[PDB]
């Protein structure tokens, strides 16, 4: 079974259509797969505040969502999180890295997002995520997550000042020329496996590039990841940061495309 958890709060959101997006991307899963879906947090209007203000506006959210995962993760399930912002996953991964202390985190994602209060350039949470999980700074929602379990896939042109904190931590690059299923596979080695995915590390949609090398990876590379990961050792999966009006033609294209990325996973669990 798939336990399906949706934040629908702010948690520093700078861009305009998240929450929006998360809730369709959120439908869509629901129609497909006969579930409903838990959803926590009041939307509220994105704003350019420091990470410092819009942390604690996004405390009630934080908690709730914390709370729905712990429950999911003690269970049997696949707990699936539709994040507006990856600033959600400061909640979850504590805890996933609490009960499964040797899951080796997937952080797929354009950026490292590994910016501490005193590297940041923009103040923005949402850079700040997954070096918040590792503890190089005090987020207020737990740490605990190794670094050398820490993977990012698909980064690239890394701030060389963010760069040098993610190899002094100890976290591995895959570039998005890189990452195949196999190099993702090498990475984890035997451990059970959580996904975090920021739909930026796409290719920006312009699949009519055959003569072009892509900058980031393309919707067949996640989902020749989703398709390699033994469904036995998948913890768990969060997407987020699809910026997409409701009611768009373009959000409905960009969760058909969603839904075909994560097809692999979600089917194997869906049949457990
Ligand atoms: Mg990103
Ligand atoms: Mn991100």
């Amino acid at each position: 079974m798939i336990d399906l958890i949706v934040s629908q709060g702010r948690v520093a959101d700078r861009a305009a259509w998240m929450i929006e997006g998360a809730a369709r991307t959120a439908r869509a899963l629901e129609e497909r797969y006969g579930l409903k879906g838990h959803y926590v947090g009041e939307p509220a209007p994105h704003a350019d505040d420091d990470w410092s203000v819009a942390l604690p506006q996004a405390r009630e959210t934080l908690v709730a969502v914390r709370e729905a995962a712990t429950e999911s993760i003690k269970g049997d399930n696949l707990t699936v999180l539709v994040n507006n912002t990856c600033s959600v996953s400061l909640a979850t991964l504590p805890v996933v890295a609490r009960e499964h202390p040797d899951a080796v985190v997937l952080y797929i994602d354009g950026h490292g997002d590994f910016n501490t209060p005193e590297t940041t350039d923009t103040g923005y949470l949402g850079g700040m995520v997954l070096s918040g999980a590792c503890g190089l700074w005090d987020s207020g929602h737990g740490a605990g997550l190794r670094p050398e379990q820490a993977v990012l896939v698909g980064s690239r042109d890394i701030d060389e000042g963010e760069r040098e904190l993610i190899r002094k931590a100890g976290v591995r690059v895959i570039p998005p020329g890189e990452a195949t299923a196999q190099a993702v596979l090498d990475a984890v080695k035997d451990a059970p496996v959580w996904i975090h995915i920021d739909w930026d590390v796409l290719e920006p949609g312009s699949i009519p590039a055959d003569y072009t090398v892509p900058d980031g990876m393309l919707p067949a590379q996640i989902r020749a990841v989703f398709e390699a990961i033994p469904a036995e050792r998948l913890i768990g999966v969060e997407l987020a940061e699809l910026n997409a009006p409701a009611d768009s033609e373009r959000a409905e294209q960009a969760v058909a495309v969603i839904l075909d990325m994560v097809a692999p996973a979600f089917d194997a669990a869906a049949a457990r």
